[PDB]
C-alpha cells in the first residue's frame, strides 16, 4: 500500500560514505554537493550507522560537524535527515510543545495524522529522551476541548477495524446531527468521543451516512459548528481518516501556495514521510492541486536546500 521514496542502499559502505564525508568537510569551505548528495541517496538508518563510523573513525561527531559547517533551510534539513525516525516526531512535538509559545499546528498535524501505533511509540521515545511524559506537556500548554480531543488521540485506543454495523453507523450519524446542526450551540463532547474512538473503517461509512441523512459533509458542519483550534483539530482527524496521505499532500501544498514558504512544515512532512508514504503523498497531491509536488518545491525552493529536497521528493510527474 503505502511507498516512500527513500530505501535501502544495496552497495553500502558505511565507513565509505564517512570518509566521503569527512573529505567534503576537512579544510576550507564545504562541499555541500558530496553531502547532500550521499546523504539523501541512503535510508535513515544507514545514516546513523553513517555516523557512528565517522565517530570511530574520527573521533568526530557528524551531525556536530555538519551543524558548524551547513547555514540556513540546506543545514536545517540535513539536520532534520540525521535524526533518528523513531525520534523525530517526538524531536518535533517537543520543540512545538516548548510551550512559551506553542505551536498547535504542528501537535494538531502530527497527533491527528499519526496512527495509534505510532502514537504509542511516539509517546515512549519521547519519554526516554525528554524524562516527559508527552499528555503532561500537552495539557500543560493546551486548554479546552482542543486539549481535551488531543488526549484522547494520545490514549491510541481507537476501536479495531471489525466488519461493519449498519446499526451502529445509523446511530452515530444522526448523533453527530443531533449534536450539531440539530443543537443551539454544539456537543463537542460527544464530536469528540466518536471522531476520536471509533475504528477508521466505521467512521468513513459514517461521513457518508451523515452526508445522506443531513445533506452536508461532517467537514462542511465542522466548519459551521466549531471555531479556531478544536475546527482545525476536528479538521484534520477527518481529512486523516479519509486518507492520511491526502491530508498531509494538503497540508504540504498550503505551506508553499502562498507566498514564500513555511519551510519548517515543508521540512517536517517530507522527511518525516519520506519513508511511509511520500510516493502516495506525491499523487493525492497531484491529482488534487494539479501540479507536481516536484514542480511545486522546484519553483518555491532555492540553492543546496532546494536539490536535496527534490532528490528525497524526487518524481517529476507527480
Ligand atoms: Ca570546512
Ligand atoms: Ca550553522
Ligand atoms: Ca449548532
Ligand atoms: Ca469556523
Ligand atoms: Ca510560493
Amino acid at each position: 500500500a503505502l511507498r516512500g521514496t527513500v530505501t535501502d542502499f544495496s552497495g553500502f559502505d558505511g565507513r565509505a560514505d564517512a570518509e566521503v564525508l569527512r573529505k567534503a568537510m576537512k579544510g576550507l569551505g564545504t562541499d555541500e554537493d558530496s553531502i547532500l548528495n550521499l546523504l539523501t541517496a541512503r535510508s535513515n538508518a544507514q545514516r546513523q550507522q553513517i555516523a557512528e563510523e565517522f565517530k570511530t573513525l574520527f573521533g568526530r561527531d557528524l551531525v556536530n560537524d555538519m551543524k558548524s559547517e551547513l547555514k540556513g533551510k540546506f543545514e536545517k534539513l540535513i539536520v532534520a535527515l540525521m535524526k533518528p525516525s523513531r525520534l523525530y516526531d517526538a524531536y518535533e512535538l517537543k520543540h512545538a510543545l516548548k510551550g512559551a509559545g506553542t505551536d498547535e499546528k504542528v501537535l494538531t498535524e502530527i497527533i491527528a495524522s499519526r496512527t495509534p501505533e505510532e502514537l504509542r511509540a511516539i509517546k515512549q521515545a519521547y519519554e526516554e529522551e525528554y524524562g516527559s511524559n508527552l499528555e503532561d506537556d500537552v495539557v500543560g500548554d493546551t486548554k479546552g476541548y482542543y486539549q481535551r480531543m488531543l488526549v484522547v488521540l494520545l490514549q491510541a485506543n481507537r476501536d479495531p477495524d471489525t466488519a461493519i454495523d449498519d446499526a451502529q453507523v445509523e446511530l452515530d450519524a444522526q448523533a453527530l446531527f443531533q449534536a450539531g446542526e440539530l443543537k443551539w450551540g454544539t456537543d463537542e463532547e460527544k464530536f469528540i468521543t466518536i471522531l476520536g474512538t471509533r475504528s477508521v473503517s466505521h467512521l468513513r461509512r459514517v461521513f457518508d451516512k451523515y452526508m445522506t441523512i443531513s445533506g452536508f459533509q461532517i467537514e462542511e458542519t465542522i466548519d459551521r459548528e466549531t471555531k479556531g483550534n478544536l475546527e482545525n483539530l476536528l479538521l484534520a482527524v477527518v481529512k486523516s481518516i479519509r486518507s492520511i496521505p491526502a491530508y498531509l499532500a494538503e497540508t504540504l501544498y498550503y505551506a508553499m501556495k502562498g507566498a514564500g514558504t513555511d519551510d519548517h512544515t515543508l521540512i517536517r512532512v517530507i522527511v518525516s514521510r519520506s519513508e511511509i508514504d511520500l510516493f502516495n503523498i506525491r499523487k493525492e497531491f497531484r491529482k488534487n492541486f494539479a501540479t507536481s509536488l516536484y514542480s511545486m518545491i522546484k519553483g518555491d525552493t532555492k540553492g543546496d536546500y532546494k536539490k536535496a529536497l527534490l532528490l528525497l521528493c524526487g518524481g517529476e510527474d507527480d
